[PDB]
């Protein structure tokens, strides 16, 4: 007859043990007659025992800088077998918390990367993308790029199908990402690709067309940057929208009493850039929307326009520009991610 065997997923007397899953014990040739964890003061850890009597697991978060007593005692035909294990968890120099975009249960548009934003510089991005799950249906290739050293992106290598389904598990709890920091808690969310909105304003015939699902379903005069102040080209990603907003330069660096500083409330805002790029309500130059380009590099269009494209697109659909005397929209703006060549996001920089 043999003696039962206790099995421990953690070593009596160790260090540094990482709190991102959970501390199990296991017996053989018997059953767990009984098993407790407490911390350093007593508290007893939540478990649960199997059914049949051969695993026990905690079944609640862990705790960084604890030291926590394990009890387990094992009986079988063949007698018994009761174990001690004492051991630490890891102890952080600091935490940082993910922030997760777009949000959960949202239907976005197929322009619309996900956004995982700490709230430190992550030393080691590698464990950072590691950490983070991306499901994707229908299932589709894409890749992690960081636009800084606290926001980390991941797309396909072109815009998303409509009806797809995106699942975000950002398990960073318990995860070293390097120097000593640590996730404060793990995030998710979960999204879902809608219609295809691509809007395309060309220098050439100052139109904004918007296409949905490839049909036109809308053509908006505008008037985008002056010679000075071009719009850049490129491909923007829709952010936020706003019924009114207040612009205000010295958001994007420019301060306001300065030359092309300025401070004006807009009707019907749709940001399209980090760098302060919008399509909004311009009662001022509906004179000059189709005609000529008066902006500070914003899309000038009428107030009805504004509206309608505030009603009818939504974050993740697209706005290109083409066409104009500007360079190309950076790839590291905030909504420029898709300005950088396939081969080089794919590639990453994680190192
Ligand atoms: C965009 O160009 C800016 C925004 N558009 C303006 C315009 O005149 O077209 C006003 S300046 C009177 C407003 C500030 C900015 C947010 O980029
Ligand atoms: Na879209």
């Amino acid at each position: 007859l043999l003696v039962p065997k206790l099995t421990a997923s953690v070593t009596d007397g160790a260090v540094g043990v990482t709190v991102d899953a959970p501390v199990s014990v296991t017996a053989a040739d018997g059953v767990l007659a009984a098993v407790t964890m407490v911390n350093d003061n007593g508290r007893p850890v939540a478990g649960r025992l199997s059914p049949d009597g051969l695993r026990w697991s905690t079944t609640e978060q862990l705790g960084y800088n604890r030291r926590y007593t394990l009890n387990a005692t094992a009986l079988g035909l063949g007698g018994a077998a009761t174990r001690q294990l004492t051991f630490q968890t890891s102890s952080p120099a600091h935490l940082t918390m993910p922030y997760v975009m777009p949000g959960d249960g949202e239907v976005v548009g197929v322009g619309e990367p996900v956004a995982i934003r700490f709230d430190e510089n992550i030393a080691d991005r590698g464990a950072a993308e590691k950490a983070i799950k991306i499901t994707t249906n229908p299932p589709v290739e894409g890749a992690f790029y960081w636009l800084n050293n606290r926001e980390v992106r991941w797309r396909p290598e072109h815009f998303w199908k409509p009806g797809t389904a995106v699942d975000v598990a950002v398990n960073t709890y318990g995860v070293d990402l390097g120097e000593g920091m640590f996730g404060e808690d793990n995030v998710q969310t979960h999204f879902t690709i809608g219609d295809e909105v691509i809007a395309t304003a060309d220098d050439n015939t100052k139109i904004l067309t918007v296409r949905v699902n490839g049909e036109v379903v809308k053509s908006m005069p505008t008037s985008m940057g002056k010679d000075s102040t071009p719009t850049a080209n490129g491909i923007y990603i829709v952010g936020s929208r706003y019924k009114h907003i207040i612009m205000d330069s010295s958001t994007y660096g420019v301060p306001v009493n300065s030359p092309n500083g300025y401070r004006t409330d807009v009707d019907w805002a749709t940001q399209i850039s980090y760098s302060g790029v919008f399509v909004h309500s311009a009662p001022w130059s509906v004179g000059a929307q189709g005609h000529t380009n008066t902006s500070h590099g914003c899309l000038n269009v009428s107030p009805s326009n504004a509206q309608w494209f505030y009603d009818h697109v939504k974050r993740g659909d697209i706005v290109e520009v083409v066409n104009t005397v500007g360079g190309t929209l950076p790839g590291i703006d905030g909504l420029g991610d898709w300005n950088i060549p396939w081969d080089q996001w794919r590639a990453g920089n994680a190192k």
